[PDB]
């Protein structure tokens, strides 16, 4: 289904990477957040929902979504409740030297992942959303 | 052309909002940045390029792109060099009370703008990129 996203946090260099995967296409949005808090998840959800038709959200840690602030963001954006962290960490390690900050390398790995091809993840998400 | 984005900063509450507009569709990405620096523009460009096919970038302030760090981000993402800030500020003011932080209100205004309809800005950008 075109509106299903999976959201999770992973850890690297003592920092937290919030990874959102459009399940139907494998397309990734990811950001380095200062702490693994409900406020950061709520804000990230608001950002994501403004850029993509986010209908339902899955996670591998259901307690991520128990926050009063997270439920309000979902409420406001009309969101209901519905590996890749290894692939993203692999690309991060490949490009890790190309940048000082981990957050820069994360965006590089997101770029590479979404455009790597026989279409790419970025190519088939816009097709999925367009046809639907 | 589907790869043309316009990037600018605007000011509100002593803070800086970086606004990127997909010119062909009117679709907006916007973030609150701590300062109007080349590093923040470079990082924002890296984020944008990983999510959309960014080919060329325009701006209303050409000195935004003179930074050595900005030119490197463009170089790495394959980017070449090619109102709405009033409409975004208007929506921000409408939803300004719904949130404490300006950055939250910005994302709300982005959400509203991209999904307001007779298609919406978010709808026609994915169509433009899909057909192309
Ligand atoms: C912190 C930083 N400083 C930078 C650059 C660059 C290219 C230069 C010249 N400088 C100044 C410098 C470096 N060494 N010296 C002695 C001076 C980059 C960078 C790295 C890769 C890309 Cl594609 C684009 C920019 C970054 C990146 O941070 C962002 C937030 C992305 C700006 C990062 O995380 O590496
Ligand atoms: C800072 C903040 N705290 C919040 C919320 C909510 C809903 C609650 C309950 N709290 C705790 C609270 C508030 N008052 N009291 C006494 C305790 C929100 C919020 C506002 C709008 C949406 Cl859709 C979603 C969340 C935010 C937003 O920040 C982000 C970064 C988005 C979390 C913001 O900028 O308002």
């Amino acid at each position: 289904s075109p509106g299903i996203w999976q959201l999770d946090c992973t850890h690297l260099e003592g920092k937290v990477i919030l990874v959102a995967v459009h399940v139907a296409s494998g397309y990734i949005e990811a950001e380095v957040i200062p702490a693994e808090t409900g406020q950061e998840t709520a804000y990230f959800l608001l950002k994501l929902a403004g850029r993509w038709p986010v209908k339902t959200v899955h996670t591998d840690n259901g307690s991520n979504f128990t926050s009063t602030t997270v439920k309000a963001a979902c409420w406001w954006a009309g969101i209901k409740q519905e590996s890749m962290n290894k692939e993203l960490k692999k690309i991060i390690g490949q490009v890790r030297d190309q940048a000082e900050h981990l957050k820069t390398a994360v965006q590089m790995a997101v770029f590479i992942h979404n455009h790597k091809r026989g279409y790419s993840a970025g190519e088939r998400i816009v097709d999925i959303i367009a046809t639907d």
